């Protein structure tokens, strides 16, 4: 019965490792997710990295989990994956990427990405035999 909303989302500790989503600024886009756990993301690798965080992203939205961008700039740190869907209740990973060539260790608290609340719509599909033509049409990949 009790959901949540655009103005508050539900979150649950999986266990004592676990720190709350927090925005960093007034109107900061996204919540800081810190490491639940000590990792090593390898040069040139991934590691998926746990928050012990359950959330219900409120309907008519998903949880982008997105980089930070202070590590992508000195540590060459990107995010995979990413699409958090509102109807996911499991613990909530980021997925590191590490473009670089040095290791990137991760210590338990350490903010390590962070998580957009992107207003999306869920349309039905209909199949039909044409679509409205417009100006751009089939024009993509560096046309402009
Ligand atoms: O970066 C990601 C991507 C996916 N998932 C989970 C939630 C999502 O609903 C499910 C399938 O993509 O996996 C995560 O926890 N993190
Ligand atoms: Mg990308
Ligand atoms: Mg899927």
């Amino acid at each position: 019965h009790h959901m949540s909303t655009p103005q508050l989302m539900r979150v649950k500790k999986l266990s004592e490792f676990a720190i709350l989503p927090v925005r960093s600024s007034q109107f900061a886009a996204g919540f800081d997710l810190a490491s639940a756990y000590d990792y090593v993301v390898p040069a040139r690798g991934k590691c998926l990295v746990k928050t012990d965080l359950a959330v219900a992203v409120p309907h008519g939205y998903y949880g982008r989990v997105a980089p930070r961008s202070g590590l992508a700039v000195k540590n060459f740190i990107d995010v995979g994956a990413g699409v958090v869907d509102s109807d996911y209740r499991g613990n909530l990973g980021v997925l590191l990427f590490n473009h670089g060539d040095e290791d990137f260790k991760i210590a338990r608290g350490d903010r390590i990405a962070q998580f957009v609340i992107e207003q999306i719509a869920l349309p039905d599909i209909v199949e039909v035999d044409d679509l409205d033509e417009t100006e751009r049409g089939a024009g993509g990949f560096g046309s402009t």
